[PDB]
């Protein structure tokens, strides 16, 4: 049921810690979840569909966490308010680096992974632009760039920079410095004249 | 000679306008360059090596243009000095979008394409950090983030945002707004307290 399904998802997330989706067979997932290969196909149509569900859960987990923040404003200054929002992504994706890495690789080959990512990026950018506009309306931020274009560049910077950090790419910001680095660039570009 | 070699490179850059490297065969490049398939193999070991050379030429072209700028400072204010530097990348990669797109796709599968990209990204980030430090030493920019970490995030933002613009990704900044968008974020984050 949701038991064999969860077992399959947990197995795939464990195996993805060690090798790419290419080195993982349906037999590996089935054996890890303690079921046969034809039984696997009753829960998922392919190993690609397993990754899509894992990605969908992590993305939604990030999106729900940001919604919670939105509904429960922290009582602190502006720089800290941005930091707690960026942190949702740093901690949610940073707690699932194997899925994040595999999902990024699948954007190239999977229309559904590309559309899921694109849909949520559009939503986070529109939320970011809405916050910038509210700040501009209250006179706390200057009318500089179009808010939506500024939001789009800053969300793409975060996608790329967090991802480089979590993958240990050359070049990357160390993971223990990446939150501070991004918050500085967001605050200075949103509030700077 | 350099004639048959150039013909092969021009053919591959033309074909890459229309389809991915996967849909292009060695026979396609040979026929386009007016030579046989075994003759092709005398100039390049594979279609992947053709892409690597095209990428190497565009990268070096960008790097030499930035060096020229470095050696011949423009007589203008700071925001314009950053704009002319970012522009080197916007115009060089923007004039070769098919190669840029294919080269980005090959980073996943080619160690040599990944190393070429990584080597030049490290050089541009180190140059960027050196400029920020000079500005800090002369008292024109505040000592906020570590210069090299700030440089790394801004160069990764440019890589990702320019690339999204040139590929017409969803989401992306329109190509006619992307230079202005990036220059704002660089200037406010480098000079903002
Ligand atoms: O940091 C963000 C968004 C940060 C943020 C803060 C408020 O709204 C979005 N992203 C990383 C991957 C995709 C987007
Ligand atoms: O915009 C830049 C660099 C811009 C810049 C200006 C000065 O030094 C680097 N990049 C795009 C792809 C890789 C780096």
């Amino acid at each position: 049921g949701d038991d064999r399904e969860l077992a399959i998802l947990a197995t795939a997330e464990n195996l993805l810690e060690d090798r790419p989706l290419a080195d993982i067979s349906v037999d590996d997932l089935a054996k890890g979840a303690g079921i046969s290969r034809p039984t696997f196909y009753f829960y998922f149509p392919s190993k690609e569909a397993v990754l899509l569900t894992l990605l969908d859960r992590v993305v939604n987990q990030a999106d729900m966490a940001l919604q919670t923040l939105a509904e429960n404003p922290a009582d602190t200054d502006r720089e800290n308010m941005w930091r707690t929002g960026i942190n949702v992504f740093f901690e949610t994706f940073g707690s699932h680096k194997a899925v994040t890495r595999a999902g990024q690789a699948a954007r190239a080959t999977s229309v559904e992974v590309a559309e899921l990512w694109s849909t949520f990026m559009q939503k986070w950018i529109a939320y970011t632009a809405a916050v910038i506009d509210a700040e501009r309306d209250r006179g706390a931020a200057p009318r500089t760039l179009p808010a939506h274009e500024l939001a789009t560049a800053l969300n793409l910077m975060n996608e790329r920079t967090l991802f480089a950090s979590f993958a240990g790419e050359q070049p990357s910001v160390p993971e223990a410095r990446v939150l501070d680095t991004l918050v500085h660039i967001w605050v200075t570009s949103i509030y700077g004249e």
